């Protein structure tokens, strides 16, 4: 009918993507969809195939893969593996060599697959908003530049994503974001990862791996405890963890500004008077919904607490246009915004509404050693439940008792709602931790109890047996008061 | 005097011994001709899988797994004098017999410390359905040590090597002996097609000298009978592709030593060749002529002890489970009949072990983890058969070099109704992926339970939840495609 596309999609991410690819073919609709650049790399860093391919998931597992192998190679002595480890050494630029052949093979197969679809087109620029029907795609960012396209459509969808956060602090510009550290041309000898999340701690394994000759990581959080969010006793553990294979945690320390030292060093002063010299200072506080270039007040689209507001079914409060992935601040993962594109292009272009469930959703933290995770965690739990249970395990996994690694305990939780049986979350430290996960997220999904849990014959010898041994709770949580049987 | 002669202290005698005298408080005595692992017995307290099993094999599998670490270190930058490195299998023998022989000690600190649970070193025989003795010996003939009295017995004997009658068997070892070489074999020659064969010809290959080559030889077409097809033929050319020679088709006829202690062997074909090692591992059978079985008249059906759902026996009193039954031949498996066993005997509710959908791997590199049928079986129990299949090289292969790994994973699936019957899977960490599916297959889960979950993103393990479209289906035994 009148307006030359059915959807325009602004942002070729992960949710991007699969949106777009399921109209066209699924649906068989005329599909455009918008981003910055063609390649990964700054100016722009994210491209075609969005944060995870261009400056996510994708390049930090290649680059935690190969920091992994710094354990490899020490542990290969206590099996008998010999060499002059007096030769070892870790080349930073071969490893970022081959991960930016990856990313940009990645990249080219993104670019056939639009050469190859009918109905499905790509546009270069910068797309916002001219209209709730109008969508825009300019030369750059600034709203006053040269319109290169101006596409008309009946249905419009944001998935610009989100971008780093940095903190206003004097001296921030001399500091970075993930985003610059996959470009790095060398290892920092001394760098500081500002932040408890994730992408810090991984980033800290990272830069521990390939730290020259007088190297030191030095990871600081603002708050008690890194990994704010997760299981408190894996949480003390890969701290402890982390701190026997080098890596300098403070924690209780925030930066009051970084000053930058004739010899391009630089000095952080923290709000405890502490002053610390750094090579390289890396902000991993964040990352906040991209809604700013959009010009969503031209359509009154509403955005709520930083992101784009949407209902279950990801509709904004404005007709026709949608909103997913990361810029509705939700759940930020690939295959959240994945689930949530899908589904979405059903409720819109098919007969059966369709919405994603975003409760029991397993994730992984890629440090080292790694942690796997899925459901909830027992404060959240004994406050939503009068009777909850706390099944605990911990041991040496059996070539860590030889390879040297003592400290590499793994550590398996289980919690469940007392009254039932019910699974409410499974927590995990050690290595594999994300590959066992992903089975047990499916076992939650089809509501299993721990009974069915010890009710399983275990794979032996594996570290994954051990969540098929848990009969007894160590302490239980009844109305919220820690309680245990005498 | 005893409530309960246990005649084994290994994985499943051990679990009941412990709580029988734990959970019922019964006076329970336990024997085993050895207490520390090694020559002569090789077995010992703690049982085949703890002194020659599955904790050495695993230890020693890590150990070959580092070939490929330091080989695959390369594409992401690890650099050093890859030509100052050797691998060196005494101090992987050093540790392994360490660490076994600590688990060894903790289980004789485990009886002083139960009250009720006493261990009788020595070999166990009935005389009597309530007369169990202690001898010196294999041999009935030898010293009798103790004699005891007690109104229920459990067999748990296990299993021990299978030699075939051919001429020269004698310059052959088992997979006993393999875990006490002192030096690394320069050609071996590992006689089967099972997965002890698999795992030892890995190990082997790892730590090989020089100029060294491991072959592995089995009388079938092809190497893991009883496992996915697709599973077996990709395996096969990942071994390959790492050195090792795989005959099939081949079976030895006799073994010459020769001169420079070498042994030439000569197959059934006419093929002849000459090794260092030949390590027979064809079988394992169950271990009950020791036993004196007949004293108390105890049915045996296929060379193991005839026994129902709840391992009874077909004398009241006596029990049996484990390898001698020959059911499931896994530590897990027997572990849950001793549990079962305990409590049917000693406590209010019978309870037995679901032998089926029992998830198992095979520590060979890149290992294999499975669960559940597979579709030879499947579409003969089924007229509708769903199979979808994913293949594909790893992220981290793409870089390390080692493009040839390619990971599989297979669903198959009772299309009437979309239950998933089984798993298949061959890549790194199977055995540790396969560990939770397997309580899926428990809670009868369907292939839209699989892909309706949200993948761990990035991992080997999401591919199972992006498989929803079946590759082909077996109808009433015939393959199809939709067109
Ligand atoms: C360092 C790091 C590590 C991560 N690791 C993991 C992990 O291992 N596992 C996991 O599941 N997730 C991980 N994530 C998160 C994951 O990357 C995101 O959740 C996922 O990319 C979100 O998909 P999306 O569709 O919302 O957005 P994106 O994939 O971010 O795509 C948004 C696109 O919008 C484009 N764009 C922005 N504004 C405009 C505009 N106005 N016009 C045109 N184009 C525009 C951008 O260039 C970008 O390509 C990681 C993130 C980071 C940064
Ligand atoms: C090379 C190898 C690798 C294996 N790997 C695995 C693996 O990774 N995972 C897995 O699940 N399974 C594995 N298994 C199989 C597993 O070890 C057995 O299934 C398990 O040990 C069986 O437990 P059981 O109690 O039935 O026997 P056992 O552990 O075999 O205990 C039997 C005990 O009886 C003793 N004995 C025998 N006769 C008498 C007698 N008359 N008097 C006194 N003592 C006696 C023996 O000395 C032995 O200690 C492996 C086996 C082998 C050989
Ligand atoms: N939940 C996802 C899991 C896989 C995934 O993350 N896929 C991303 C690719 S990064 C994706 O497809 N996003 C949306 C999209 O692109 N949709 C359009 C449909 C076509 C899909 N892509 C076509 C181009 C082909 N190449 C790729 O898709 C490159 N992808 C990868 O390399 C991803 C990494 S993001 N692989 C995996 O994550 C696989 C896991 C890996 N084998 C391991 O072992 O770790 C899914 O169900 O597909
Ligand atoms: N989970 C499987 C069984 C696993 C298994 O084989 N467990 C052995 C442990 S060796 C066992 O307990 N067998 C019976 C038994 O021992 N019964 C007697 C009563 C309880 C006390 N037994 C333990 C004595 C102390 N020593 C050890 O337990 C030393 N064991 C280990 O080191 C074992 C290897 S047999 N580790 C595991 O079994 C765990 C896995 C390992 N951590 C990994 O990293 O993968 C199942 O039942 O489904």
């Amino acid at each position: 009918m009148s307006k030359i596309f059915d959807l325009v999609v602004i942002g070729a991410g992960s949710g991007g993507l699969e949106a777009a690819w399921n109209a066209a073919t699924l649906y068989k609709k005329r599909v455009a969809v918008i981003d910055v650049q063609m390649v990964h790399g700054p100016p722009f860093f994210s491209a075609l195939g969005g944060t995870c391919v261009n400056v996510g998931c994708v390049p930090k597992k290649l680059m935690v893969t190969g920091a992994q192998y710094m354990e490899h190679l020490r542990e290969s002595a206590g099996f008998g593996w010999e060499f002059d480890r007096t030769t070892l050494r870790a080349e930073w630029k071969n490893l970022i060599a081959v991960k930016d052949e990856a990313v940009l093979n990645i990249n080219k197969s993104y670019d056939e697959m639009f050469r190859d679809t009918e109905g499905l087109e790509f546009f270069l620029g910068w797309g916002s908003l001219e209209s709730k029907n109008v969508v825009n795609v300019r030369e750059s960012a600034d709203p006053a530049s040269a319109v290169k396209e101006r596409l008309e459509t009946e249905h419009i969808l944001l998935a610009s994503g989100s971008w780093p956060h940095m903190p206003n602090i004097p001296g921030i510009e001399h500091c970075i974001s993930s985003n610059e550290a996959f470009y790095l041309p060398e290892p920092p000898r001394r760098v500081l990862t500002v932040g408890g999340g994730f992408i810090s701690v991984e980033f800290a394994g990272i830069f521990n791996a390939y730290k020259p000759k007088d190297g030191q990581v030095t990871l600081c959080y603002r708050g008690e405890m890194i990994l704010r969010g997760f299981d408190h006793t894996l949480r003390e553990e890969l701290t402890k963890q982390l701190t026997a294979n080098g890596i300098q945690i403070l924690t209780k320390e925030n930066p009051a500004k970084v000053e930058l030292n004739a010899d391009g060093s630089k000095s952080v002063t923290f709000e405890s008077g502490k002053k610390m010299d750094f090579d390289l200072v890396m902000m991993a506080i964040g990352r906040s919904p991209r809604t700013k270039d959009l010009q969503l007040q031209n359509a009154g689209v509403m955005i709520k607490n930083g992101g784009v507001q949407v209902d279950e079914y990801s509709r904004t409060n404005v007709s026709n246009i949608y909103a997913i992935g990361d810029v509705t601040n939700r759940v930020m993962l690939t295959p959240v915004a994945i689930n949530e594109a899908a589904a979405l292009v059903d409720t819109v272009f098919g007969t059966t509404p369709r919405k994603t469930d975003h409760t029991r959703v397993a994730s992984a933290v890629f440090s080292i050693p790694p942690i796997g995770t899925c459901g909830l965690i027992e404060e959240v739990a004994s406050k939503r439940y009068e009777v909850v249970a706390v099944y605990l395990s911990s041991f040496t996994p059996l070539m860590h008792k030889v390879s040297g690694s003592k400290y590499k305990t793994f550590v398996a939780k289980i919690i469940t709602n007392h009254s039932d049986g019910t699974v409410l979350g499974v927590h995990l430290l050690g290595d594999n931790a994300p590959e066992i996960i992903q089975g047990i997220g499916i076992c939650l999904k089809l509501n299993a109890k721990i009974s069915d849990f010890y009710n399983t014959i275990g794979v032996h010898p594996t570290s994954a047996e051990e969540l098929c041994s848990m009969r007894t709770p160590s302490y239980y949580y009844v109305k919220g008061e820690k309680m245990e049987k005498p």
